[PDB]
DNA sequence: GGGCATGCCCGGGCATGCCC
DNA sequence: GGGCATGCCCGGGCATGCCC
């Protein structure tokens, strides 16, 4: 009955994990200490996907975004109107998340919470890979008027399988911003001086 | 031809200016070293109209923006997309300047120029007044992403008879801002050191 | 029987000369020692048109550039395959010079010479003025391969009353650049030091 | 599902691998350091195909480019407009990378990925030699304006049976340019002083 | 082979909505 | 009223086609 999806980390049977690549203007820097990703609008933002049991086939990978603060979490995530007015082709104009470089992705709107999310396939590593890679794109800074409005999102990334039900969950903090660079290295001096 | 309406000053055969009433929150400030009005979104900013003779009957006072700067000055003034969604009853949601408290505002769209314009009847003062007073609202920020994007405008005041003639001109930049007087200040200090 | 246009300065009966209004990437500026526009791509590049006598009504004003070294005069100056795939509604993608702001712009491609050309109606200073000021867009670099590729151009305009008869004409050297204040600061030291 | 082609390093059953040949201008120079070749514009750049095991009849060898950089890597690389605009017979304008001096060459373009390939057949090498020379050719430079536009790409080499099984894969990247061994020995000065 | 011109990149710093 | 976060701006400097 809850319209909040779950944030709890649920690396399941199938040992789910996240993982992530390791400059004021970087494009992305995924700081572990606040396990949050700053990256740059409309810039690749890259997800490796870790299991330890491969899971079964037709499994898919989904990604939502939900607001981080008590204060925010039920409202649904959204582009800001302007950057609403600003496409790939399938992405519908209000989704603050998309995929690159995947034939399969499927847009969704919940027809009862409304909130929005973006799935494709899970595929197996390849021989001799230890995981696999999905490219997001943040469509909105954190600060835009009208969406974000400089309020904290997570990410939240689920396995599923073909029939709906969740094989694995986890979950990143994002600050979409001009300069991940600056902004990770004065959150993390702030996190150490003060926090 | 042009699509840029005149700015120049142009006081007329009936002596038309204009004059402001005289705290870092403030509604609004006016600095005549500027010829620059500092205003909040949506509050009242008074503009007082002053003649030294008595417009002919029928006459109407307008008021449009346009960009100051030279590289901006072809692009309509509108407003942004979010303040957009966000009315009176009258204003189309797309126009940045309204007018309060006048039984006789029209709202223009000009069909060539695109350009919005807002207009109400001239009224001489009442007797033993010198100026006739018109409540502006501007209904977005000048830094609004979308919009004014943090371009300074121009407010254009002209006084026009019923058949359309120019009787008189005046124009003041505007600034709409959360803090009128911290920025009045700024501007103005920098102004003395560095101008 | 010559496919290259005059580039010879004739201020003619009416007295018609060009002015110039007046930072490292500035968004243009004016070199009166070079006789010479530095401007940044696709932006605002401001031009004054100044008159002694009134020049009869219809007169049009045209704009066309041609490469001012004599090795390239006679090649015709246009847009870069690059950005011609790269519009405002009106102009041709091949030309380089555009008009901003003006409901009559006419874009001429010669049957002959084959030379792009951009006209306006000339219209009067308003009374108090003394200049009229057409806002031109060079909508490649000076540096773009496949275009200009480096070589310098002239940009020429003519005052031609409605019949084609040639009133006046000027020109000036332009250099569409990324850094217009580095640029000239650069070109007018090497004429000092060693021109 | 995913519109990246893979670009890890299998030699496979078969042993295969990749060999290169060993002055400011030379037309090419590879540095094994930076797993990078070095060549200019339209030049040939041999590359050798090395096997422990002869491969089956009908082996074919695929070339392939992919940006680098992960930001990039899910935009095609294709010839820029300006050198589109400028062939022998069977390569389409728009692929950059062309095989000379060989009688059976495909170019394909993927109806899914719509990225571009070029294919030859697999040849053993003659009795006494330890290896086959394709001779490649790229294009446009890695600088070119619409194209590459400076960034880095790799060029993927794939060894494929008839029914299309891969039998090995290895990569290589590329910089098209000018000067060919200054920009190597600057990449390779810059990695040990600051790498 | 030595060197220039020029698009684009930063790391330093401003303006401004919003917070106390 | 005092102060932070954040998009965007520079002036300094690199990479690279092309010139001698
Ligand atoms: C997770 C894996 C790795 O460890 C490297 C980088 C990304 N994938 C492919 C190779
Ligand atoms: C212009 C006049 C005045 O001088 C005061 C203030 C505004 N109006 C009405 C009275
Ligand atoms: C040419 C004239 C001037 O002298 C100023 C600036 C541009 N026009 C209008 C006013
Ligand atoms: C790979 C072989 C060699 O070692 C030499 C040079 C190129 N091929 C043919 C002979
Ligand atoms: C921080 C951000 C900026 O403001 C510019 C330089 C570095 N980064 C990218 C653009
Ligand atoms: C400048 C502005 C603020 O930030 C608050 C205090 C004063 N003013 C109004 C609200
Ligand atoms: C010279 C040019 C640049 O390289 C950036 C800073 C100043 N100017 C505009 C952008
Ligand atoms: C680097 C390049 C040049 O600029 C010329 C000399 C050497 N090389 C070929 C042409
Ligand atoms: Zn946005
Ligand atoms: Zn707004
Ligand atoms: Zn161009
Ligand atoms: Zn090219």
């Amino acid at each position: 009955s809850s319209s909040v999806p779950s944030q709890k980390t649920y690396q399941g049977s199938y040992g789910f994990r996240l993982g992530f690549l390791h400059a004021k203007s970087v494009t992305c820097t995924y700081s572990p200490a606040l396990n949050k990703m700053f990256c740059q609008l409309a810039k690749t933002c890259p997800v490796q996907l870790w299991v330890d049991s491969t899971p079964p086939p037709g499994t898919r990978v989904r990604a939502m975004a939900i607001y981080k603060q008590s204060q925010h979490m039920t409202e649904v995530v959204r582009r800001c109107p302007h950057h609403e007015r600003c496409s790939d082709g399938l992405a519908p104009p209000q989704h603050l998340i998309r995929v690159e470089g995947n034939l399969r992705v499927e847009y969704l709107d919940d027809r009862n919470t409304f909130r929005h999310s973006v799935v494709v396939p899970y595929e197996p590593p390849e021989v001799g890979s230890d995981c696999t890679t999905i490219h997001y794109n943040y469509m909105c800074n954190s600060s835009c008027m009208g969406g974000m409005n400089r309020r904290p999102i997570l990410t939240i990334i689920t396995l599923e399988d073909s029939s709906g039900n969740l094989l694995g969950r986890n979950s990143f903090e994002v600050h979409v911003c001009a300069c991940p660079g600056r902004d990770r290295r004065t959150e993390e001096e702030n996190l150490r001086k003060k926090g």
